[PDB]
């Protein structure tokens, strides 16, 4: 089942345009906010968009793009903290530290500028 991922950072949804960028909305109702949660191996998850079939990523810089395909740059570890809210740490960067994660205003943060323990990088998933 879809569901949505609320940065508690901002509070906004963790969001895939169809121009492929990535960002955050406060908007509830907002279409590019659904994503899809799916399992590779255990604790990793493939993150996508419903409206666009495009997978959440992120580049050799540290920026998390949509891609229209699966691959390596869009597997990410799941890490739930007790408070039910969860990280997404990049698989492949994994050594760096970078995460998935949003700024109080919406926008994206970048892998280099991420770190386990900020608002930034908690997401609550909540049904659609």
């Amino acid at each position: 089942k879809p569901k949505l991922l609320y940065c508690s950072n901002g509070g906004h949804f963790l969001r895939i345009l169809p121009d492929g960028t990535v960002d955050g909305t406060r908007d509830r109702s907002d279409q590019h906010i659904q994503l899809q949660l799916s399992a590779e191996s255990v604790g990793e998850v493939y993150i996508k968009s419903t409206e666009t079939g495009q997978y959440l990523a992120m580049d050799t810089d540290g920026l998390l793009y949509g891609s229209q395909t699966p691959n390596e740059e869009c597997l990410f570890l799941e890490r739930l903290e007790e408070n039910h809210y969860n990280t997404y740490i990049s698989k492949k960067h994994a050594e760096k530290g970078w995460f998935v994660g949003l700024k109080k205003n919406g926008s994206c943060k970048r892998g280099p500028r991420t770190h386990y323990g900020q608002k930034a990088i908690l997401f609550l998933p909540l049904p659609v």
